[PDB]
C-alpha cells in the first residue's frame, strides 16, 4: 500500500484520549511531521474493523474533514492524520475560549463544517454521527468534521426510530449542533432525559430560540429539524447561507454580552 510507514517513522509525544478499543497520542512522523495517531488495543475490536475507517478516509480528500496520511496495518495497528491543536469542539466552545466567542466566529465555525458536510454530500456519504463532539479545531479557528468509521438528542426521529440514516438526518444534527454553537456547549434539550426527548419530539417540540440568539439562526434551526427528511434543507444551501449570514440574513447584527 502506498499509506503505509515504518513503525520507527512514528513517535507517539503526548497521550490525547482514550477508548475501550485504543487511544489517541500526538507525534511526529518522519521526525518532521507533528501528526496525531490513533491507535488499537490488540484483542478488543478486530483489525478488519478498526481498519473501515481507514479505509473510508483514503477516498476522502477535502480541507474541512480531517485528512489521513499513513497507515500500520499489521498489529498492532495505527492510523495516523494531521493533528488539531485545540482538540474537540465541544472542549473548545465550554472552555477557556467560550467566553470570548460570539455570532461571528461561531457562524463561521458552523459554516465550515457546512462545507465539509456539503462535500460528504456532495459523494454521497453519510456520517451518522455529527455533533460538536465530533468537530475538532485547529489554529485560527479552523474546524474540521472527524470520525469516518446512543446520542439521541443529536439523532433525527426516523434514524432512532426506523434506522433511516441519511444526509437529511446528518442535517437535523447539524441543527441540533447549531445549539450547541450557540449555548457554547450545553446538552441539547436541557434537563430532559432520553426518552422524553424521542416522545416530545415525536409530538411536534422543539427547542426553542436560545438566549440572545437571533431569530433567523432559529428559524435555520427549526428547517433542519422539519419532521420530513425531505423538506429539510441541503448541506449547500446551509453552507452558503451561514457564509453570507451577516451581509444577506443579519446585516444589522449588533455584539450582545454572550453572542
Ligand atoms: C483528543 C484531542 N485531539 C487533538 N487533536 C487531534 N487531531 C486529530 C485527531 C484524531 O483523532 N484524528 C484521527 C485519527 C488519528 C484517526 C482516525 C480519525 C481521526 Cl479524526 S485528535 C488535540 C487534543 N488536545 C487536548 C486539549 N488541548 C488543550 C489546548 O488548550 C489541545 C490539544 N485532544
Amino acid at each position: 500500500d502506498a499509506w503505509e510507514i515504518p513503525r520507527e517513522s512514528l513517535r507517539l509525544e503526548v497521550k490525547l484520549g482514550q477508548g475501550c478499543f485504543g487511544e489517541v497520542w500526538m507525534g511526529t512522523w518522519n521526525g518532521t511531521t507533528r501528526v496525531a495517531i490513533k491507535t488499537l488495543k490488540p484483542g478488543t475490536m478486530s483489525p478488519e474493523a478498526f481498519l473501515q475507517e481507514a479505509q473510508v478516509m483514503k477516498k476522502i480528500r477535502h480541507e474541512k474533514l480531517v485528512q489521513l496520511y499513513a497507515v500500520v496495518s499489521e498489529e498492532p495497528i495505527y492510523i495516523v492524520t494531521e493533528y488539531m491543536s485545540k482538540g474537540s469542539l465541544l472542549d473548545f466552545l465550554k472552555g477557556e475560549m467560550g467566553k470570548y466567542l460570539r455570532l461571528p466566529q461561531l457562524v463561521d465555525m458552523a459554516a465550515q463544517i457546512a462545507s465539509g458536510m456539503a462535500y460528504v454530500e456532495r459523494m454521497n456519504y453519510v456520517h451518522r454521527d455529527l455533533r460538536a463532539a465530533n468537530i475538532l479545531v485547529g489554529e485560527n479557528l479552523v474546524c474540521k468534521v472527524a470520525d469516518f468509521g446512543f446520542p439521541i438528542k443529536w439523532t433525527a426521529p426516523e434514524a432512532a426510530l426506523y434506522g433511516r440514516f441519511t444526509i437529511k438526518s446528518d442535517v437535523w444534527s447539524f441543527g441540533i449542533l447549531l445549539t450547541e454553537l450557540t449555548t457554547k456547549g450545553r446538552v441539547p434539550y436541557p434537563g430532559m432525559v432520553n426518552r422524553e426527548v424521542l416522545d416530545q419530539v415525536e409530538r411536534g417540540y422543539r427547542m426553542p430560540c436560545p438566549p440572545e440568539c437571533p431569530e433567523s439562526l432559529h428559524d435555520l434551526m427549526c428547517q433542519c429539524w422539519r419532521k420530513d427528511p425531505e423538506e429539510r434543507p441541503t448541506f449547500e444551501y446551509l453552507q452558503a447561507f451561514l457564509e453570507d449570514y451577516f451581509t444577506s440574513t443579519e446585516p444589522q447584527y449588533q455584539p450582545g454580552e454572550n453572542l
